[PDB]
């Protein structure tokens, strides 16, 4: 219930939200349908128009008018957002040269320059250089102040969940909003774009901006806007809140526009529909800047003007229909569009099977236009799994098209011509970064980044401790003038040890045998400094990695290789190797094909052993150093350790082999030499961070061998490819992956053919930042380079997309 007989006289868009039944006047109360009689009287005024015209100059106020051009107005803080222009001969904010804001030039009273957030819908990376004619006052922006060529959205690229994003700087599966639409089983409850349930509070997770600035003392205009008010009444009241006084005044404000992504859904990303609506939008910017000047705040205010995603062509002939797939289609649940996610209709069926259905969906048509997967089988670099919003069975659906569950789901629930929501690498699902005002750089271009990111700058923009988040604090130090956040490294939790020659040979009892029975202080003087770690220059290019948990682990050197053995895990957290471009590929000796050492500095205790690998007929192994790129025929024998070992099935071995035997080399002569560390994950609850042991869902059969979820590699090299990896005198260049360890490569529908045609396509798909590969095991890489911190924090950061050029 609202009484709705109060008055918004005095109160109109009002910043602290009075409780029901008071009658409201803030911006979100025609949403709640709980505005006071008067609101759009009082507060929507209309008259006259937006703009000042040459006869409205000097007027007699007119309280009826939308916006004055009276000579009180200025003071009063409710201009039009021309007025002076008009009226007193003053330039439009676009027509002025730009200047380099060095220092904030703020009114007195101003305790830090404000924030002002300018966020557009469905405003794809592209329309920036596409639509730059018709853009004046963003292309000012752009050019003047700091940009990136476009920003990252998350996954689902969905305006709930990226917006939401933008706010909380984390993940849709850690902040909650996983989707436009949802539905909670512990609630028992749905989520809708429409309705009522959104905005029960229990959906979102997190601390967004807006909480934060307030309960650390910073004011925040209030950051939702109801549909019906238009774009130049929000340009207006954000420009009267910050006429208030100094102890009232908030320093941070957002602005929303529905477009460009309204007009996108009907007429496409680049339908000849599209021009006016940004044309549209960048009036609106004109006004805003226009605005700041009167008030004397254009450069005082920082502005951010940043998207939620972009825009694909997608069209109603280009859905996949699950009655096409699925015999059993009406016991199913589809969320659809373009991400599909399934869950059982009823509860209560209990010959409802996820295993069965996964079939069905794998690799039935020769062109199929999505993919299905279990959740945790998604590409981790997607973060789109650790949350009970989101269902088991995921459907990645192709840019360009639809997935629906029956055709009647289409013709009776074209009219579209654009939609969004894909895997958030695709080129068209790119969004949009600008920053301009005192504390953002002159005239810089930044590399792209993820919208992650923001969070924490926005953070430092406003003086704030941010919340707990997903954002790598200092990787986006190099958009700012000031107010950097200088972090420093995390401490080394484990020190290693450096296990010397311990045991014999026959104190191992672990079923592997190894032809190398094959006998000099020339080669034994030699092969001695190898073990004491003489080539680990070469081979550990950035410091061994720390490791940021308490554990037990060795460090092993060799001629090739350098690896951090765990004694708990029996296997390598990490193995370091420098392949150069001169580096030359061998074969596995035909003597030497199931040759598998014992390590004499390691304990039986402590080691793997062959006969839980020929007791387990499902597990295979493999190794994380590979035979094939060693140095010499007496080095390789050190490939074969029973400490480089890891458990592999078969299918994956396939996988693991072409990667080691063809592409490392390839990368090492594209690149001009390559470090590569790789290693196992173990992710068994699919929260993105590593496993403690009690957490191994999975063992080589009667053993102690944990089974990896993914193997991991680092690979990095020297940014100028003129310089060798291994004398790199500048910025670095870095690719990773993390890919599934699947008994079967269902995944790739071409792989009974050979590695050379899905191996790559399948790595690319599982591409990943070191910091992703950071939170899964706990390490610390780079830390010993010459960069700086944040630049390594960049690096990390870094995501190896495989698309083309934008
Ligand atoms: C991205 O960044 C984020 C943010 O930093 C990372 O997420 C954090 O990770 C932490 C580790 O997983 C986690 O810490 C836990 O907090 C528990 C209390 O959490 C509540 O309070 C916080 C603070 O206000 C709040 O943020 C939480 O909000 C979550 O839950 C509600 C809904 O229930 C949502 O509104 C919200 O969206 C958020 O949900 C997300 O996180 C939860 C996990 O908390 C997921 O389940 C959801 O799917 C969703 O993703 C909470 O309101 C605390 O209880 C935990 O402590 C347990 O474990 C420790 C081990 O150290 C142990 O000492 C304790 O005894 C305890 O164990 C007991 O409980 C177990 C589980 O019930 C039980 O099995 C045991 O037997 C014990 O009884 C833990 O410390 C932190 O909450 C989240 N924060 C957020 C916002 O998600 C995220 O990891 C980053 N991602 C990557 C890849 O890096
Ligand atoms: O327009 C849509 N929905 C309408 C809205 O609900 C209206 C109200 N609103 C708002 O006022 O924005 C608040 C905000 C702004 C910035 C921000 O970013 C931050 F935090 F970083 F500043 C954080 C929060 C959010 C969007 C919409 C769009 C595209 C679609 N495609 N398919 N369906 C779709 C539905
Ligand atoms: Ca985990
Ligand atoms: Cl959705
Ligand atoms: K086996
Ligand atoms: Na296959
Ligand atoms: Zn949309």
């Amino acid at each position: 219930w609202t009484a709705t007989s109060g008055s918004c006289k005095g109160r109109c868009f009002e910043l602290q939200e009075v409780g029901p039944p008071d009658c409201r006047c803030d911006n979100l109360c025609k949403s709640y349908s709980s505005c006071c009689h008067d609101f759009d009287e009082l507060c929507l005024k209309t008259a006259r128009g937006w703009e000042c015209t040459k006869d409205r100059c000097g007027e007699v106020r007119n309280e009826e008018n939308a916006c004055h051009c009276s000579e009180d107005c200025l003071s009063r803080g409710d201009c039009c957002t021309n007025y002076q222009v008009v009226c007193k001969g003053e330039s439009h904010w676009v027509d002025d040269d730009c200047e380099e804001i060095k220092v904030p030039e703020c009114p007195a009273g101003f305790v830090r320059p404000p924030l002002i957030i300018f966020s557009v819908d469905g405003f794809r990376a592209s329309y920036m250089k596409k639509g730059s004619k018709v853009m004046p006052n963003i292309e000012k922006l752009r050019s003047c102040g700091t940009h990136a060529p476009y920003m990252r959205p998350v996954y689902p690229t969905k305006t709930f969940p990226n917006l939401y994003t933008l706010a909380t700087g984390l993940y849709p599966e850690s902040h909650g909003i996983v989707g436009n639409s949802m539905y909670d089983p512990v609630f028992d409850a749905s989520f809708h774009l429409r309705g009522r349930e959104k905005f029960n509070h229990r959906w979102w997770g997190g601390q967004p901006l807006w909480i934060t600035a307030t309960k650390q003392g910073v004011r925040a205009g209030t950051f939702f806007w109801s549909v019906s008010i238009p774009h130049e009444r929000r340009i207006l009241t954000i420009l009267q809140w910050l006429s208030l006084p100094d102890n009232e005044r908030p320093s941070v404000y957002a602005f929303y526009s529905e477009q460009p992504d309204f007009s996108g859904h009907k007429y496409g990303p680049f339908g000849p529909e599209m021009t006016n609506p940004l044309r549209e939008i960048d009036k609106t910017v004109g006004q805003l800047m226009d605005g700041l000047k009167q008030l004397r705040l254009h450069r005082c205010v920082n502005v951010i003007f940043v998207g939620d995603h972009g825009m694909e062509d997608v069209t109603c002939d280009r859905t996949e229909f699950l009655s096409n797939y699925l015999t059993n289609v009406d016991d199913i649940t589809l969320v659809p569009g373009t991400l599909g996610r399934i869950r059982a209709k009823s509860i209560n069926n209990s010959k409802y099977d996820p295993k069965t259905i996964i079939a069905a969906l794998t690799c039935k048509k020769p062109d199929q236009h999505f993919k299905p997967y279990m959740k945790q089988h998604l590409p981790k670099r997607l973060h789109y799994a650790n949350n009970r919003r989101i269902e088991d069975i995921h459907l990645l659906v192709d840019r360009r098209w639809h997935v629906a569950r029956k055709p009647l789901d289409v013709y009776k629930k074209c009219f579209f011509q654009g939609d969004h929501g894909f895997d958030n690498k695709v080129n068209s699902m790119q969004t949009v970064f600008v920053g301009y005002g005192p504390t953002f750089k002159y005239r810089t271009k930044v590399p792209p980044f993820e919208n992650i990111e923001l969070y924490n700058v926005m953070c430092d923009l406003l003086g704030l401790k941010p919340a707990p988040n997903n954002g790598t604090h200092g990787s986006l130090n190099h958009l700012l003038r000031t107010n950097t956040f200088r972090p420093t490294m995390p401490d080394e939790v484990s020190r290693p040890n450096y296990p010397g020659i311990m045991y014999l040979q026959s104190e191992f009892d672990l079923g592997c045998t190894c032809d190398d029975k094959v006998e000099n202080k020339l080669e034994e003087l030699n092969k001695r400094l190898h073990t004491k770690g003489s080539t680990k220059e070469r081979h550990l290019l950035y410091g061994r990695p720390a490791v940021l948990y308490r554990t037990s682990y060795d460090i092993l050197y060799h001629t090739d290789f350098e690896s951090g053995y765990s004694e708990i895990f029996l296997m390598p957290l990490w193995t370091s190797y420098t392949i150069s471009k001169q580096a030359e590929v061998s074969s596995i000796p035909e003597h030497l094909t199931n040759c598998v050492r014992p390590d004499v500095r390691v304990s039986p205790g402590f080691s793997q052993n062959c006969l839980a690998y020929k007791n387990d007929k499902q597990m295979s192994y493999g190794f994380l150093f590979p035979p094939y790129l060693s140095s010499s025929p007496e080095a390789k024998y050190d490939a074969f350790l029973v400490t480089n070992m890891v458990p592999m099935y078969p299918a994956f071995k396939r996988v693991w082999a072409y990667f080691q035997r063809v592409l490392v080399k390839k990368y090492a002569s594209e690149r001009n030499g390559v470090n590569v560390i790789s290693g196992p994950i173990f992710d068994y609850n699919y929260d993105g961070l590593r496993d403690t042991e009690d957490e191994i869902k999975q063992y080589v059969e009667g053993s102690s061998i944990p089974v990896p979820t993914h193997y991991y590699s680092i690979i990095t090299s020297c940014l100028d490819f003129t310089q060798p990896a291994d004398k790199c005198d500048g910025p670095l260049s870095v690719s990773s992956f993390i890919l599934p360890h699947r008994p079967d490569n269902d995944e790739s529908c071409n792989s009974s053919e050979d590695e050379s045609k899905w191996v790559e396509e399948l790595m690319k798909m599982h591409t990943a930042r070191v910091r992703d590969i950071e939170h899964l095991t706990g390490l610390d890489f780079y830390r010993k380079t010459s960069r700086s911190y944040s630049e390594i924090l960049t690096l990390k950061t870094y995501l190896h997309t495989y698309e083309s050029e934008i």
